[PDB]
Formats: C-alpha cells, structure tokens, sequence
C-alpha cells in the first residue's frame, strides 16, 4: 500500500484506461450510482421565502470495472484527481444557487474498479419550511438526479441520522429518508431516475 | 436503442463528434440561416422588489437547433450521447433586460442525437430588470424578458419560440400566464437585423 | 457580398486565416501612425446610486472599434463579416480610471471582424463607479463622470478618438429603471502625469441624470 | 551554502530537476511509512462573530510541512532552497470539518523546498466557521475547536502531528487568553480505516 | 520608430525565449532590487468598531532584469506584455483581510534597458488603527507589504512626490500625509529576514 512508485504506476494505469467523458457501462446494463446524503449542518433557515442554506457530505460510489488490477502485492486504493475521470452529472433539482464544494476534489479508486467520491457540499435549496418551530417539525424534501442521462445510461440509488451532523447548530435532526424514483416529463419521453432525500427538522427548544 | 450502453460504441460517436465539430463557427447547411429553438419554463421566483422594478428568477432554458455535419447511423449504435458544450458550437443568446451574470446551475452538457439535432437545456437563475407593478392584485404584474443573438443577425441566426409544470410549489408567488412572441429590430448603430424571442409573464403573489 | 454570407466551409477559412495572422499581444500599428481606437458608450441602466458614500451601479453598452487590415479579405464571393472569440485578437486595454469593482462582462465575448480589417467588440458590462451623486433628487439632475483611457499604452501608439455625439442617449435605457438620463455627453482628454514624460489619452464621459416621479 | 544562493542559472536547474521528479498527484511516501505532515495554526485576526448562529470568521497563518527525499539535491555549491509554484508539487488535501465557507488563500501560492528534501508551504487564509461562541462576552471566554484533518488519505498514508499572540493583531475587537493543539484519529462508520486530524482549541473574549 | 509592427512581435518573441516567469532575476550575485511606492486613488468606507478599511490604491512595482534588455537604436523603446510572461514579484500585505482585486490589466511595460515596470492599480480591506478619523489630528492606518516566498537575501524592497494627486477628489476623506519606511523582521519559524516596506497614511474625514 506504501511504495511511491506503486502508486504512480497504478495512477498511469488509470489515466489511460479512464475515458472521462464517457459512461462506463458493462454489458448492456445502466451504470448503477449509489448516492447518500449525511448532513453536517443548517445554517439559515427562512419561513417567508421557503428557503434554507446546508451543508451535507454528499457520498456517491459507482463501479468502473475496466479500472480494477490485482492487488496481492500493490496498494488496495489510490486518489485520483477528478479531472481524469467520468464522474456522474448529478444535479438537485431544488437547489437555487450553485454548489459550492469544501473539500478537495479527489476520489479514491479501489482496486475491485470501485469509485467513491465523496465531497463536502454548501448550497442553498427551495423548500417547505412550514412548521419548523413545531415539536413535530418541518420537512424539506431535496431531489438529486442524473441531468442529461436517462434510466437506461445512469441508473441512481440510495445506499446514524445526526452522526456527523454539528452540535452547535441552531437545529435538530429528527429523521432523514431516502426514497429511489422513476419519473418522466412532458418534454423527453425517456425516464430520469432521482433520489429523494427527506429531512425531518426543527429549531432547538 | 437496445445498443445504447456500448462503451465503446459511445466512445466512438464522441471521437466522430469531436472531429467534425467546429466549436466557433455557425453550423449553416444550404445557405439557409441557423433556426434555433428557444424557450423558457419558469421554476422559481426568490427576489421581487416593486420599488427598483427586478426580478431574480430560476428558469429552464430550452435551447435546440440542428447541425447536419454530425448525423450518424444509429441503427446498432446509441441514438444519443451526452457532449461537453466547450466541444460544439453553441448560440450566443443574452437577456437584453438582464442585469447580473447569468448563473447556471446544472452541469454544462449537450446531448447530441442522431438525426443530427443538438439539445443545450440549461438551468439558470439570473436577475432582470421589468416592470413589477400590479403586483399585488389579482390580474398581477407582466414582466417581459427579451433574449435574441448577440452578434449575429437575422441573416445567419433566427431564433424561434416552439402554464408552469416545473414550477415550485414553495414560491411566494404564482404564474398565471406565459406567452412567448418573435421580435425583429433594426438598432440605429447596425443596418441588420437582430433577432430575438420576448417572453411575458403574468405572475402575482399568493394568499 | 450578403448573398454568400453563411457558406459554412468559407467562413471556417476565414476563421483560419485570422488565426495565422492575428497576433493577439501586439498592437496593430500601421505606418508610424497610433492605432485609432473609437470608444462609445450608450447606457442600459442605472442600478443603484448613494448620495452619502459617492457611488453608483451602471450597466452600459460598450462599443469599441479599431482597425488592423492585416485582417482584411476579398468579399466579392465570401462572407462580409464573421464572428471571433477575443482570445484570439488584439483587444485594447482600456481601464475606468474611477471604477471601484471589477468589471462584470453580461454578454457572450465575441467581437465581429469585417472584410476591410475594421474589428468591432461591444460587450455590455455592469460596473461600479466614485463619482458626484449630490442633485440626483433635484430636477436638474446630478452630474456623474467616467474616465476610461488607455492603461499601459501612451498617445503615439493608442490614441482614443471620441465616438460622440448623441442622438441619441436615452434609447438603450431601461424605462423601468428608478432613474431618467437627462444628457450624455463625451470629451476627448489627454493627461501628462508625475511618473511618465508620455501622454495617455483617455475619454471622460458625463451622464446627468435624476430620480424620477 | 549561503554563498551560491545567487545564481540565476542555479536556480533554473533545480527547478528543472524538481518538475521532472516531482509527481504531484502521488503521495510522497517513503519505507513504508505513512508521510508525516506537521501542521500548525497561528492567528492573525478574529473579525465576524455572531453569537445567536454561532458561527466565527478567522485568518489564520496556516504553517504545513513535509519532507520528499527524492526532490533532494546536494547544495555544496549550488543554492539551498528555492520557491516553486505548488501546481508543479505533491501538497496535502487538508481540510477543515468545521468550516462553512470555501477557504479564501490571502497570499501568493509558492512553497520552499529545501535541498534535503523538506517542502514548506505556508499560506495564510481567511474562513468562516461553526462553532460554540457562546460566553464571549465575559471574562473565561469562548472556546472554539477547529479540526483539520486528511480528506482522502487515512492513516497509513498520511499522518499529521501537531505543532499564541505573536502574529494576532492588536486592532482586532477581540483577544487570544489560550489556544492548545491535540492530534486526533477517528473512524466514521463509512470507511475502515482512521483519519487523522488535529483539533486547534482556540480560547478567546471581546475587550472590556 | 516606435510603431514598427513587425518590430514589436520581434521583441516580444525574444523576450518570452528569455525570460523564466518563475525564477528570480538575480545578477552579479545580489539580491533583486524591487521598487515600491503606493499612491492612494480613493477610501471607500471606514468602520470605527472594527478597525476595517476599504482602499483603492495604485501599486507602483519597478525592477530590472538586464537579460531582457535589447538595443532600441531604431526598434521601438518599450513594449507591453502579459505579466504570465514574465517574473513578476510575490509581495503580500500583512495586514489585508481580503483577496485583493485588481482593477486593471494585467499588462507589464518593459523598457530596452532592461527595466521591468508593473504598475496594477488594487481594491483591498486592510485592518488597522483607525481612531480619530473624525479629529483634526487625524487617524493613522499602516499597511505592511512585503515579499512573502522570499528573504532578504533573495529580494530587497526599497520603496521611491505628493499625495492627493491621484486621490478622487469625491471622498469623503481627506489625505493630511503619507510616508514610507523600511523594515526587516525575523520571525520564528525560519531564520532568514524578510523586508517589507511600511506605508503610513495619515487621513482624516472630511467638513
Ligand atoms: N433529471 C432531469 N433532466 C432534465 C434534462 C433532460 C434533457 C436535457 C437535454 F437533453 F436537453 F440536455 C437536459 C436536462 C430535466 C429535468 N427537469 C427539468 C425541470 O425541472 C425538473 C427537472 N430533470
Ligand atoms: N441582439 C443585439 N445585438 C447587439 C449587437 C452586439 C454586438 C455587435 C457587434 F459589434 F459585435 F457586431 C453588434 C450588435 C446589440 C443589441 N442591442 C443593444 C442595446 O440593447 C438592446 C440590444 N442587441
Ligand atoms: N492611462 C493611465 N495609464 C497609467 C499607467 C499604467 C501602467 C503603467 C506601467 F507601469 F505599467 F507602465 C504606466 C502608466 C496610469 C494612469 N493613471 C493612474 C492614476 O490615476 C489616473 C490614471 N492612467
Ligand atoms: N478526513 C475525513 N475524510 C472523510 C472522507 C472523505 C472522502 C472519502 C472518500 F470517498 F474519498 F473515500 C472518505 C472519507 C470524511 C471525514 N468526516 C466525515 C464527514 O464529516 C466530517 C468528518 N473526515
Ligand atoms: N514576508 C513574510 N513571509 C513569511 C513566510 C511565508 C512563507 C514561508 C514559507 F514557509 F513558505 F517558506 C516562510 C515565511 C511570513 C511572514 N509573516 C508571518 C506572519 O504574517 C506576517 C509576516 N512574512
Ligand atoms: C494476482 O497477483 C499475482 C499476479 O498479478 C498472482 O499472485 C495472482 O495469481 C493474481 N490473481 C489473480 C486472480 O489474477
Ligand atoms: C445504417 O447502418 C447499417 C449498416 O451500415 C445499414 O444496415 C443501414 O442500411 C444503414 N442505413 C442507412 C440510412 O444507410
Ligand atoms: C477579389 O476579386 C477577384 C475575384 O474573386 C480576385 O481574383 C482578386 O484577387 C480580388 N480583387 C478584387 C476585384 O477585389
Ligand atoms: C556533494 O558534492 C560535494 C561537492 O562536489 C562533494 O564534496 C560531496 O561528496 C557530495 N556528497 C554529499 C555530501 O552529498
Ligand atoms: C545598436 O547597434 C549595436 C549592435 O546591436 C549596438 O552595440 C549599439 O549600441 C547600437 N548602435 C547605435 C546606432 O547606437
């Protein structure tokens, strides 16, 4: 796992195999992305224009089998620059500034042809934040899907509710779900396959 | 449509794509100007302020046209791919009342069909400056957005127009009608014509 | 000639001979003369004014144009004009002697290269500037300048020669702005100051305006 | 030698030598043993404080360094040290877990590496952080806790180990009575190995 | 001749066949001599509580590297040039608080005697003493700038005729002085000095 040559090998290897603007699928089947969301924070919430700013760890793995190699005698996982490698076009459908990432933009590569990215994100959503003083709380519901690939190409998942969630928040955390969805729209006659993350929350009493 | 997760098969359309694709150049067949496709569906509404007259708004842009010159036969092949816009030749459209940059919010992708059709469908929240008064009263306020082709006239790009499904159920404020209409003027500086699609939209607050 | 404008295989010629010519860090000098460079400003909107800190928001439409007939070609059977990233040209280095921000370019940068080596490049650009916002509330109006010159050139190798005058300044300007444009106007400048012995040409532009209503 | 330092060709070549050795995507791991970075936080100024959000902006001096005996070189007769742009260099991915804002790097992004190897790059920052602010107001002070740790590496990769008025202002609204720096490893239930991290309890209060 | 355009592309090659943009041009085995002087165009804003100040100034960088120097008996005297062309100094302010902002471009004059001028004008939030703004006397705020990467063997700061000069005459404050010093600190961490160039301003508001 410690040798520097090792790992620059390993890294050259990738780098020539890795198509990155091209969908790793395996025969004829969609890739399968595995997304979770862990939150981390809450640190705006407005009630008038339904809005709230968060920070969550966003975890995505998916398999690109072509990038395996046998490790008996090599390191098990690498960190690859993103740059040099397909990584999925998620997107949340709610959100109504852009991502901003916190953390640096690697993901490791396991020698199975296992790739996890998992990325520290703040961004501001649009949701219904009706009942957040409440003791039953409010529910913002966040959906986070392939933009430009449709159920046949991308095929997305979901993979303990405050486990890394600050304890120096203004809110807390009651319960967070993930639900997988089909769906179409009037425009493209082809499905779209989100996650539907459902945050439980309320202001601290 | 069966064979549509070759890797290779994919890998093989990009290459050709990238080949034929001439990212600066207007993609015309036959002498004919570049019909493009343009319009809106409105997703949000974050910022009104009647005093100043603007408007921040979250809207899908639906931007299509056709370039011949990278048709393939999808027969046993994939019938679509997704592509890098910085690969393609895109359509330099601009808000003509827009007052901040244009922010977008989703990966910046075409997809590129096999007929030869290409689909940019952005979403972009951005800040324009319009007539807000009305509303707070029951037939609203209209609020016109004008986008046409920076630098190219009528003579080489025309812009085309082809109920809010999309939009949010959280927003303050409530749609009531879109319509979507084709202008082409003639500015004192240039002996051209400019062409462009007005989007207005009747939309007032809830309660 | 219009009749051949959009050959798909002649323009991307075009493009082509451009990039082998073009130097895009050299000035286009032509014999012993300074480049004339034509500046003209209409405005779009005027965004937000403070009478207490002295600023103003403006988004104005920025028309630049020069020439480089190193660029020319024969149009009798080819496009008349064409569009070109700015990366690829020399573009003047124009400064606003009184901005405060950064400017914030709202559209697509391309500029237009017309047959006879005539460049034009016309962003529309929102900036903030320091300038006297005192009788904006009055029904004279207030009186805001602008200086924009030429940053690291001097007069014998960029002159700006001024673009003015209007009709007609109230036309690109936003009706559904807090604000009305009474007059613009331009001058033509040219400044000697401590550090160098050369000259730098700028163009000082005035926009009285008032509240409205 | 202090002597060599001065020369213009000198310097070239060693950077040459560092851009064709240097892999900056690879970890510069030696023997088998885990790279050892050494952080270090000093502050420079405390300046947005909310107490109801409990959120805090800092600028802080952060001091990193490593060592990578394959850039070394003998300097005998050639000079000791030189400054490099960190795109041609292997740095550390650090990150605080704690910090709400993209960190903003004040100064200009060179590093010094050292003819025995050692690389320093110490970059001074400005970040917004969520913290307990509370007490900030009275005599014993806030204690807030940053912790900056390894994002992608675990500990047999990387391993940081730890190690205050001296560089804080004097026109800052608020003042420094302790600041401590422990190393921790932890293990998230996502992954099986540990991460290392280094919490920085910093101990602070508004004037008067 | 200094319009020669054939003459300019000719001397801008020879300068990037030169010219190493990241290593410092020493010669004769001395430190560089960089020069330094700030001239105040504004002061945006002022807070008393915080001690914060937002200023636009203009950076006035010089230095030479004679393997960059040509003879102009009949090419032109001076050319401007990208500055990632070039070397170009890593100073820093000690006591800023923000990324700084540059206004204008980034374009450096390089003149046939080998001399290096960058004169960038700047917008940035410094912390400093600001009591006394609103008194006659004045508040007195230092700005510390110095070269960051490298010590004073390496580099060398030596800063260069009235203020109010440049200064927007639309302030609301007023400029009562500004004077330059030279100072040379070792800190704890390394054992080689560093030299920065402390710039006081004496400023009070204005009746
Ligand atoms: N997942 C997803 N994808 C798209 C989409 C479809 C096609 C294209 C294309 F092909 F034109 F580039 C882009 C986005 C659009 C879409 N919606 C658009 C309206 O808001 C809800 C989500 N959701
Ligand atoms: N569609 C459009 N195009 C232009 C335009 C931009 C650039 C150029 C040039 F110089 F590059 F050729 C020409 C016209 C200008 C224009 N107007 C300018 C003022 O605002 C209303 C719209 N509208
Ligand atoms: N047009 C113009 N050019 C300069 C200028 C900029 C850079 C350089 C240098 F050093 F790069 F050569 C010289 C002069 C400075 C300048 N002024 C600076 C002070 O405010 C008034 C404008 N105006
Ligand atoms: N040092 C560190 N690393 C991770 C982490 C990041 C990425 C990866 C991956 F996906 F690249 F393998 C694994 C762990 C997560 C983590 N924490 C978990 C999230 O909350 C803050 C602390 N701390
Ligand atoms: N001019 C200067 N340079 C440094 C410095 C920067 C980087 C490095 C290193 F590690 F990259 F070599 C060393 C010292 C530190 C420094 N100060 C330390 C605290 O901030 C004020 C002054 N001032
Ligand atoms: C893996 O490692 C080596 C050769 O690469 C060898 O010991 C072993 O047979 C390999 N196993 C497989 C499944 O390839
Ligand atoms: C499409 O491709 C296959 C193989 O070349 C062929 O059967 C079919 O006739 C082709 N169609 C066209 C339009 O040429
Ligand atoms: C362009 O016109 C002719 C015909 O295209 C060409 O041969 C010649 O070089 C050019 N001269 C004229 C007539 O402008
Ligand atoms: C380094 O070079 C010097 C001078 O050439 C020589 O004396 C020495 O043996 C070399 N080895 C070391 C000390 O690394
Ligand atoms: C330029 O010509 C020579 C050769 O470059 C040079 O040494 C001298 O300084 C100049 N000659 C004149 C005419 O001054």
């Amino acid at each position: 796992d410690d040798d520097k040559l090792d790992r620059a090998d390993i890294l050259y290897n990738i780098r020539q195999t890795s198509r990155p603007d091209v969908i790793p699928t395996q025969r004829d089947r969609p890739v399968a992305v595995s997304v979770s969301l862990k939150f981390i924070n809450i640190l705006e919430v407005n009630e008038i224009t339904n809005e709230v700013d968060v920070v969550f760890w966003q975890q995505t793995t998916w398999s690109d089998r072509t990038l395996a190699w046998n490790s008996s005698h090599s390191p098990d996982q690498v960190s690859v620059p993103i740059s040099s490698l397909w990584v999925p076009d998620l997107a949340a459908y709610n959100a109504i500034s852009k991502p901003e990432v916190l953390t640096p933009q690697l993901a490791r590569v396991v020698s199975d042809g296992e790739v996890l990215y998992m990325p520290s994100i703040r961004q501001r959503f649009s949701c219904d934040v009706s009942g957040v003083d409440t003791e039953s709380g409010a529910t913002c519901r966040i959906k986070i899907g392939s933009w430009t690939h449709h159920s046949r190409e991308i095929s997305v998942d979901p993979t303990d509710d405050s486990e890394y969630f600050s304890q120096y928040s203004r809110f807390e955390i009651l319960d967070v779900t993930q639900k997988k969805n089909s769906v179409t729209y009037s425009c493209c006659p082809e499905a779209y396959e989100d996650v539907e993350v459902s945050l439980n929350f309320r202001k601290k009493g």
